[PDB]
């Protein structure tokens, strides 16, 4: 029993963290075989920021500007290239712990760890989700950036994220291990906001029947409703529309609770209507949605 | 910025896991140099649980009745013996992976990363306190018995708790790695509960200080308080009384922000008195107790191990 916010063991990951240094500017990489990966803005000074032309940045440095160190130990950068934002190193040794592991990209409402490091250093970890606006609500001080999202489904690493900047509001953005930003966001230090933020109501249906595996029904009412009448409802909560697809995901935990996940969707509309009135869903007074229907199977 | 709940990194842990087997029943163990920690539960069958003389189940065992395996491999128990309520199991093979470690008890209200594990595989790392009422709010399946529960302090793990039980509103009870409860808990299959718990108040202040630093500033106010009415007001809200030693520790956290720790505990009160008014602090509805003042200095500053 209990349900808790967990993230996946980091000690995989934490055997691929080396600090990466390009002049003054200072980050974290991950050391996957012989490459070394980390986010691109690591050639730009401050100034650079504004309007970096990286392929012209990049152009200018040789692999003795790109300083690796492991541990206590320097690496040899004996190749460089860019993939969209990410700069990859090759170096002359491959890490002897790489773990087994993949590259993938995740869709909003997908949650992952996250490995905290500065100086290539592993601080703490966390679990994230994909924010529906694409920005991740993280714990990233400066330094942070080269930072890794994973999951670690069956003993391969999935990197689903790099850290490479916190927006105004103090939400995070990145990359996948491609290089490819999630969101309409740039590596450039121009007016960019996080878009309107949504609750990702598959989640939070799933967390709510977690609530019912580990005992707990008051929010459960006699109702059902449609699809359709749900997320007119769900919608004016700023919740995100529920679709055919997280009906279908649900059905595992509708099946082994015995309510059906338009039945759930009458107790999330009757709390949204109603608040907790005092009362509390696995230790929270607010509807939860940064676990995953995946997420709950696996603790629950 | 941000403030999530933040685990010590848990691979110096992993690499410590076995698994331990004894009969039929299948628990974790924690590998240190040439020693597997586990619960001594591990020789019990569900029927020695109700009344066990461990000494006596225990003078039965030879070391092959103990299967150990670290990974795909077999490690031979050479010796066996008992501390308090772990079981301690020599091994032929002293662990490489053994990282700069102590065994160290931990106060109720102090927080500590646990990995879960099953099969003595790792599953998971959460972030938890010692409650005042010695359990902890963790997450447990059957099988997660000798998860444990550590802090780091530069690049030595400190081990604080050994899962043994789950108590029936769903809390668990545990010992330090010396087999020494936290809490009235015994080993054995009898009526037990949680005592009432209250609210780790110098954290919860911790927790304040942390969102002021994140910038949300909207329960701070004009006011303070001395410290024997700001603990009679936290008595009549089921939170434990705020002594000299806790004002100290958050000192710093005072000096960064500017609000001094009596004008934090004003804040406090007033939030106990009239609540949150629809707002949120930190993304939480409820006045969060599980980050010590530690905790948010080293979240907040960027500590690594
Ligand atoms: O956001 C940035 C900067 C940046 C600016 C524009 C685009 C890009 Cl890709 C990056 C570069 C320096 C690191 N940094 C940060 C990244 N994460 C957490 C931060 C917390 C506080 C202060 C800066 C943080
Ligand atoms: O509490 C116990 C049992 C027990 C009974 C009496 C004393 C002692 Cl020390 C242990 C032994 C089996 C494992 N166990 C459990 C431990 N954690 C989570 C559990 C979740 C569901 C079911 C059992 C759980
Ligand atoms: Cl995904
Ligand atoms: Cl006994
Ligand atoms: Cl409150």
């Amino acid at each position: 029993s209990g349900f808790r916010k967990m993230a996946f063991p980091s000690g995989k990951v934490e055997g691929c963290m080396v600090q990466v240094t390009c002049g003054t500017t200072t980050l974290n990489g991950l050391w996957l075989d012989d490459v070394v990966y980390c986010p691109r803005h690591v050639i730009c000074t401050s100034e650079d920021m504004l309007n970096p032309n990286y392929e012209d940045l990049l152009i200018r440095k040789s692999n003795h500007n790109f300083l690796v160190q492991a541990g206590n130990v320097q690496l040899r950068v004996i190749g460089h290239s860019m993939q969209n934002c990410v700069l990859k190193l090759k170096v002359d040794t491959a890490n002897p712990k790489t773990p087994k592991y993949k590259f993938v990209r995740i869709q909003p409402g997908q949650t992952f760890s996250v490995l905290a490091c500065y100086n290539g250093s592993p601080s703490g970890v966390y679990q994230c989700a994909m924010r529906p606006n694409f920005t991740i609500k993280g714990s990233f001080l400066n330094g942070s950036c080269g930072s890794v999202g994973f999951n670690i489904d069956y003993d391969c690493v999935s990197f689903c994220y790099m850290h490479h900047m916190e927006l105004p509001t103090g939400v995070h953005a990145g990359t996948d291990l491609e290089g490819n930003f999630y969101g309409p966001f740039v590596d450039r230090q121009t007016a960019q906001a996080a878009g309107t933020d949504t609750t990702i109501t598959v989640n939070v249906l799933a967390w709510l029947y977690a609530a019912v595996i580990n005992g707990d029904r008051w929010f459960l009412n006699r109702f059902t409703t449609t699809l359709n009448d749900f997320n007119l409802v769900a919608m004016k909560y700023n919740y995100e529309p529920l679709t055919q697809d997280h009906v279908d995901i649900l059905g595992p935990l509708s099946a082994q609770t015995g309510i059906a996940v338009l039945d759930m969707c009458a107790s999330l509309k009757e709390l949204l209507q109603n608040g907790m009135n005092g009362r509390t869903i696995l230790g929270s007074a607010l509807l939860e949605d940064e676990f995953t229907p995946f997420d709950v199977v696996r603790q629950c």
